[PDB]
């Protein structure tokens, strides 16, 4: 049978913007501290890993084996093996799916899963300006004005998108004054905290703003107090099995129980181009029988303020849960003050391949602390979901 | 509850010899053939797979979300959504074993596995490659013959296998093993590197062109397989689904295993990680490794897999090395590679593997048609990879 | 082809690097055991029909090292001498010249061996230097790599180590050396001496090579560190023994060089000296166990227990040496009875003309001693870096 | 004991210093010129048994140079290899080095040479030891304590110059040359030259002392250059179809009180080349070829003058009679170290190679009955000297 597996915390640089910090950053140079950092937070020096897997996205031509040789950089076990995998922002998650089903059945006792990601090789400097498949897609029309495209047609105010970037920020700030990532972070280049963290921010400075997404289109609302910019990043997440992990003295955060990915028809029009965990959320819940609001903690990957709104607002429209996902009903609001409780990348920024492994370590380390710090009775949830350049998206669920 | 993996067949293009045909195919042209062929071939026109798998190992900057571009490219539903994944050599038994993966924690009732190489505009052999596909200090090639000279595996036994392969591969064609299992592109419908009119005397012809200095060469142009353009893909579904579209499954994926090896500085040989990762597989089923009626080993070189093979069986490998009280053994040679496998189709990096995960199961379920007589059968598939690396898996019929 | 006579030879003690000697030159501690053969042997004022020998890691200074030693030595001038190198190897290679000389007749009498300094050139091991002392691992590293796959354990090694460096603190106590060492700056045994050692206490060092691969097993108890020592020998015919009236302690009855295919991982980096012994043993038809001395170099515990591992191996004995069959594992009392380089040190060029005038010796007295006997036989084996190694059989 | 044959060898056209070499590693051009030996005789993949070979101004982290370059080169990797320095005697003391180990029985064949680059200009401006008097002062002490004239001196570095010419023209050094950098011929070789060319410059060396003989010309210049010989046991030639040129009988090594000034610095061959001579049964005069390493052809001259001299044989070297002149039609007959050029490790190779081929060229000529032989003698500083006999 299928074994639990357990998420045992991570390490990941602190995100530096692009072209800044981290400008002469391979990205072998950034994934390998990263792993160094894991290593030395777990004490893993000299042992064997069932499997590495990461990758990075816009990766170049000496990035053949990526994982492989950064192991075989690192301080591990060289019997240690390792692969390469791609899916855009969704790569990390993804990833973290990889090692967990090997662990599950019974091919890994422990793995390593992560991503790295550098903008910087490469005149707004944001997400928004790439091609839609990342792709250095084929409708003339940039990421950022497809979920242009999306906020105007599900009408999300500015005031709202402002508001969820400026709490990010704020909440982001307030986790690192209180030591939420000493034991998440590792210092790289001389940076110890995410280069495009601001804490004095507020809905005041970000109104001043110019949008500059879907501005043709009228009442544009995006900007770049709203949107990610271009950063870079490296991350990874330590998973194992249960008797792995008390055989080394270390106890499980929390547990990643399932997983769904789903794609869209973004270059036919029909479907909101990062609009894609839309239509995975609600298959994962209904396969393990869960409502939308029966969960702790909601981690949305804000590639967009607009698209986690608008991620929100689809799940809260009658008409989209009808016509698009076929469901009857509408799976309802969420506790908003559940949602990104620590900040996330309108904050930390967006390095692709990074962010699912950043998150992943977030959400578990969050949902252990309430299940410690205090507790009761009763299973503790978390749900994760990540938009995805080229229609895609991913999402998961871990439990406490 | 792990669900039971099924494998349904595959399709793939014929390999072609590098700067030949194919030269001027993209990695997504070659791909999307082969993922049109497998569309075709099961009638999975506007369907939606759960997860389209694989990659290109030396790809070029165009190729981001590869699987993603040729699934939106193909005729399949743009809802199927896709991943790249690259692991050198192994690359398509990986892409294999994620998508089975995801099968068996009920998250996929389909999906689709393989990969694609292009090599043209990257002496034209594979061994000439550095040891990482890219930069040790050491071709691929010098690597092996290092490890060939000490078994000392024999020149001869090298040149045997290899002629095997090519004469067995020719037969199959002559039959129509391959004709649900290739689809033509670009002129070619049989595999170009193919010769069957190639013998064990025409090849001991051949000038060693790997470890000459060092002395005692056994390795040339004959016994190590040539750079190759290729695509293949595989169909994989739960029970459930393939019953559903009324296909019968060709045979079970039940289990596989990876493994590294300490190569760089010389504890281990670079084409060795299989070594170490078969002994852990068949002991975690229970099976030895003579359990099997299907044998089928990537021949990366003709001595890499006489090295495997003396490996598991000189009980010191097995002792100071595997760890292993007794050695595993020796193989029924017979059933090895029995229609021929990479020394004479060719060897694409990220297409081997699918083509081989088809190959076999069809061979295991020919014979369990053919062998009414009741009894499992099963078959092990091993491949060696570039960064010292190494997959293996089991099926069932 | 007349017989050659090793009539012994002088050295000084081996100090610790970047310790005692650390102000001493190459030529200073040379030339300093060259005067103590000279005083030992009476020769004052003699010429030498050559003096040969070198320093491995010189300094650009030195160039004719052995003749201005010599112009600064109590020797004629007229005495000639020229340079020699080969690693570790440089002594013993020194002495094969020399042999070579008066077996060919062109020499009578002729001093070999070598000196240097590690001074002012990581715990100050041998093994933390480059494997050519210019694949860019390290010695130790590589010696690791074949350890681990050879599967020596520490255990052994330890025990060697110990055994090396207690035999010899006896040896000292019984004046063994007292006709074979000279004083040098206030020192008169080897630094890196060590009577108060034993397994138990070199169980408890952390293994510091071949670590990160795993099941490491070389410890800096186990490894020769880095010192600086100077050692020489003296070698003549028969007929300049008796008419210099010196009675001779064995003769040296051949040799052997070999080196191996290291920089890509054919073969070890130190695993030469068991390509060169089998051939050495067959051009004079003598089995391994058909020697009453053992003297191995010891580089490390593991490197020495590798040799023996490799010959009890037919599976090795073929697939690389050649050979139908193994050779043999050997009676290890017999094995660097008063130890070696474990425990005195390793400066690269003296190795091998300190293990040469003292295998002559531990022969010479045990024919003393019985009698009625037939002949007694020596056999030396020297890895060296590069990946090369030298042997040579010694009568008496 | 076996018999020791010279099969050849190959070597670099010698550059003058601080000139076509001047980019060249010690490492460089001796793997130059071993690559050049294997490609001559199709050693390639082959084990020899023992390359021994240094160059005398050893640069920094030039530890096993030998062993270094096999590695670098097409030979088997199992060739061990081991270093060795004498100044200018080194090429020779190779070459004796692998003659006593195949004669032994220890190897079966080895290559023997030296290299030796002074670009990062005459010799006899570098110290007694190459570590107060310089090389040329030294000799012009002992050119005019011997009475060595001008012209005589003048005439032999023309006549080694201008016969290394008539050697070239004829192809002799075809066989025994290759090619670097784009030299094809010994940069310092010019052949146009007279013995009254060489009387217009001025001496250099002694001049305080006056009447001073030694002439820039005359005195060699710094050269940059690499050489190995191959040799091997009669079995091993034959086995690859190699032919023996001649043959090392036997060798002699000699040093000299120089430092006080007794004797000369330059002069130890006098003592070596008697002596040798009297091992074997031989006289000054029963060879057909000698070569003299041409360092001041003050100072060669002084030897032949010396080796006749008043009974300097029965003061200095303690025999009855003087050991007498020779034949200067064999001298040198193809030149010398004097047009060429000097690499202190590099001329013993060249003049050794030279030599066997020159006895293999006579014996091919003249077939009937009779014994070949020529002697090689070189001087060296630090007081040493290196002498050869070789036989066809």
């Amino acid at each position: 049978t299928r074994r639990r597996v357990a998420v045992l915390g991570g390490n990941r640089i602190p995100f530096a913007r692009s072209d800044g910090a981290y400008a002469d950053a391979s990205n072998q140079d950034m994934f390998t501290a990263a792993l160094s950092g894991l290593v030395d937070r777990f004490g893993l020096a000299g042992e064997r890993l069932d499997m590495v897997v990461g990758g990075a996205v816009l990766k170049h031509s000496r990035d053949f084996n990526l994982m492989r040789e950064c192991v075989l950089g690192s301080e591990l076990s060289p019997y240690t093996p390792a692969f390469d995998l791609q899916q855009a922002c969704g790569t990390g998650l993804q990833a973290a799916i990889a090692a967990a089903d090997g662990i599950a059945a019974g091919r890994y006792e422990v793995a390593a899963a992560g991503g790295v990601d550098t903008t910087s090789d490469p005149r707004l400097k944001l997400v928004g300006t790439l091609p839609a498949s990342l792709g250095v897609p084929r409708t003339g029309l940039s990421m950022g004005e497809h979920a242009a495209v999306t906020a105007k047609q599900m009408g999300i105010k500015r005031v709202d998108q402002d508001e969820l970037a400026a709490a990010s920020h704020r909440n982001m700030a307030d986790a690192y004054d209180r030591g939420f990532f000493d034991d998440l972070v590792s210092p790289f280049l001389g940076l110890y905290r995410d280069d495009n963290l601001r804490p004095n921010s507020s809905v005041e400075k970000l109104a001043t703003l110019r949008p500059v997404f879907g501005v043709k289109a009228g009442d544009a609302t995006m900007t770049a107090g709203n949107s990610t910019p271009l950063t870079d990043g490296a991350s990874v997440a330590l998973l194992a099995s249960e008797q792995w992990a008390e055989a080394h003295s270390l106890a499980p955060l929390a547990y990643l129980v399932d997983a769904e990915t789903a794609a869209v028809d973004y270059v036919n029009g029909n479907d909101g181009l990062l609009m894609a965990p839309t239509y995975a959320v609600p298959r994962l819940l209904a396969r393990n029988g869960l409502s939308l609001q029966d969960f702790d903690f909601y981690e949305i990957h804000e590639a967009f303020a607009s698209v986690v709104l608008a991620h929100l607002a689809a799940w809260e429209s009658e008409e989209y849960c009808k016509r698009r996902l076929g469901l009857d009903a509408a799976l309802g609001s969420i506790d908003r003050s559940k949602l990104n409780v620590n900040g996330s990348s309108l904050a930390a920024g967006h390095p692709f391949a990074a962010t699912g492994g950043r998150i992943l370590a977030q959400t578990a380390k969050q949902l252990a602390e309430k299940k410690a710090a205090k507790k009761g009775g009763g299973p503790l949830r978390g749900l994760i979901s990540i938009c995805a350049a080229g229609g895609q998206g991913v999402a998961a669920i871990l439990e406490a």
